[PDB]
C-alpha cells in the first residue's frame, strides 16, 4: 500500500472528520483512511492521488496533496 497525506480544508466539527472518512473509504482500493481533526490531515493507505482529492471535494471539503 501506499501512503497518501492530503491537507483539508472546511472542517467545522468531528463529524466533518468522519464525514470526509467515509468519502474516502467509499474509493475503491482505499485500505484505510484516518483523519485528524486537530491537524485538519487525512492519511490514507491505497492499494494518482487525484481521485482521492476528488473524493473529499464531492463531499464538500477542500483536500490538496500533501
Ligand atoms: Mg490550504
Ligand atoms: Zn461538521
Amino acid at each position: 500500500a501506499q501512503t497518501i497525506n492530503l491537507q483539508l480544508e472546511g472542517m467545522d466539527c468531528t463529524s466533518c472528520a468522519s464525514s470526509i472518512e467515509r468519502a474516502i473509504a467509499k474509493v475503491p482500493g482505499v485500505q484505510s483512511c484516518q483523519v485528524n481533526f486537530a491537524l485538519e490531515q487525512a492519511v490514507v493507505s491505497y492499494h494518482t492521488p487525484q481521485i482521492l482529492t476528488d473524493a473529499v471535494e464531492r463531499a464538500g471539503y477542500h483536500a490538496r496533496v500533501l
